DNA sequence: AAAAAGACT
DNA sequence: GGAAAAAT
């Protein structure tokens, strides 16, 4: 089936049509056997099925750089003081004197006990399993039926948040059927509510993508269901995503003379705006919008960036004017470049670290509103994130221009587009029907690339790409 | 105008 | 996307 020759859904409604059979939770938490343990302070503790709960929580994660961690055992006596009773949190006064032992050799028995499971025994609840993918992995739509990417509901645990998240080991609650709420039509068979129980509430919003929505204890943002890379609604958006940054080609020209204006500017707010668009031109940055600090890890993006973030050097390693970057970006990975860059900027650089203290912004009258808001104006669709698709393509384009040899034979090609994928996170922001337009031009089955999973999310780039497709 | 809340690499 | 479980 094809959706990109058919007539395109306008500004607005998302879907005309949606009938979905419901979510899955996890099946009713199993309890403990009479030969399990738990061993406090000399003497035995004993646990309610609240408490016997969160108990294999911590079973399921002893051995890791995480229990050996504070903030995290800090927030586990936290969030158990309220998952037991009040004689039980009578006597604990220290998390050292526990004992998780007997539930370790248990919990490690458990996984090597389904590598014991024989060639049959291990296909008697494993098509159990798969019975569910049938009936409610798939749903109803306009033409066809779409398959549902995550229809499994988060199963009760810990927080496994990175680097140094205030908020990490904390009880993350198991959804209960009145916690969500479900997204389908009016004319619809609405899903049947699990016996006994009714939902928060029942919504006929045709505007958004997803099916089943709940909330996050934790924090407090809401967490969705929707559907497969493979569907029209969760396609036509990255094929609009990729559009976007087609649009942008003939545009750029402008925008960087745009930006390098005002560089020699006379105002703060707009000297500022340039510097940080030269660096998510440049650098590949993210923007960095305003955190909470108490509330997440302490990362920053480029609007959010402080003093005490960069070093500049007017000459180092035999180049003039170099910045060094030194922080840590999403999921907590350190960014370290020495880059080189142009006078102007060194110099604007300078004024801004010009009387302030370390731990205050460098952006003092700036954020991510006044760069989009800005970027908006200069283009319909532009966002701070188009930057890091288009140079990663347009790179692509000249690359798969001159890597490749004419008179090559069968690898000398392939070993040539893993080098322009080298030319630096894959598989985001590259436009697939680059890939795609050399391999017509040149003639490389796309089998050989991308797999089964991956030729399901590209099937619409592989229908509507040449041999002389250019960016 | 700014904050919060919603949604969709 | 990242981590981690599952497919001689």
């Amino acid at each position: 089936w094809k959706w990109w020759e058919e007539e395109r859904y306008p500004e607005g409604i998302k879907w005309k049509f949606l009938e979905h059979k419901g979510p899955v939770f996890a099946p009713p938490y199993e309890p403990l056997p009479e030969n399990v343990k738990f061993y406090y302070d000399g003497k035995v503790m004993k646990l309610s099925p609240k408490a016997e709960e969160v108990a294999t929580f911590f079973a399921k994660m002893l051995d890791h750089e995480y229990t050996t961690k504070e903030i995290f055992r800090k927030n586990f006596f936290k969030d158990w003081r309220k998952e037991m009773t009040n004689e039980e949190k009578n006597i604990i006064t220290n998390l050292s004197k526990c004992d998780f032992t007997q539930m370790s050799q248990y919990f490690k028995a458990q996984t090597e006990a389904r590598k014991q499971m024989s060639k049959e025994e291990k296909l008697k609840i494993k098509e159990e399993n798969e019975k569910l993918l049938k009936e409610y992995g798939f749903c109803i739509m306009d033409n066809h039926k779409e398959r549902i990417a995550n229809f499994k509901i988060e199963p009760p645990g810990l927080f496994r948040g990175r680097g140094n998240h205030p908020k990490m080991g904390m009880l993350k609650r198991r959804i209960m059927p009145e916690d969500i709420i479900i997204n389908c039509s009016k004319d619809a068979k609405v899903p049947s509510p699990p016996p006994g129980h009714k939902w928060k509430e029942v919504r006929h919003d045709n505007k958004v993508t997803w099916l089943v929505s709940w909330t996050e204890n934790i924090q407090g943002s809401i967490k969705y269901i929707m559907l497969n890379p493979s569907s029209r609604i969760k396609g036509e958006k990255d094929w609009q995503k990729y559009e976007t940054a087609r649009r942008l080609k003939k545009c750029v020209d402008k925008i960087r003379n745009q930006y390098r204006e005002d560089w020699k500017s006379k105002e703060m707010k707009v000297r500022q705006r340039a510097v940080a668009l030269y660096f998510i031109d440049k650098l590949a940055l993210r923007a960095g919008n305003e955190k909470e600090e108490g509330e997440t890890a302490d990362t920053v993006g480029c609007c959010s960036l402080r003093v005490e973030h960069i070093n500049l050097h007017p000459e180092l390693d035999g180049q003039e004017y170099v910045v060094e970057f030194d922080f840590l970006g999403k999921d907590s990975i350190r960014y370290y470049n020495k880059v080189p860059v142009e006078k102007r900027v060194f110099k604007n650089l300078q004024l801004f670290m010009e009387n302030k203290q370390p731990e205050d912004d460098l952006f003092d009258r700036l954020n991510t509103g006044i760069l989009n808001k800005h970027l908006q104006d200069l283009m319909e669709g532009l966002t701070a994130k188009v930057f890091r698709t288009y140079n990663a393509s347009i790179t692509l384009q000249q690359q798969l221009k001159e890597l490749t040899a004419p008179d090559e034979n069968i690898p000398a090609k392939i070993l040539s587009y893993n080098r322009a994928n080298r030319a630096v996170s894959k598989l985001n922001y590259l436009d697939p029907r680059i890939t795609v337009a050399w391999c017509k031009k040149w003639g490389v089955p796309i089998e050989k690339i991308y797999n089964k999973t991956q030729r399901e999310k590209f099937a619409w780039a592989i229908d509507m790409a040449d041999e002389d497709y250019e960016f």
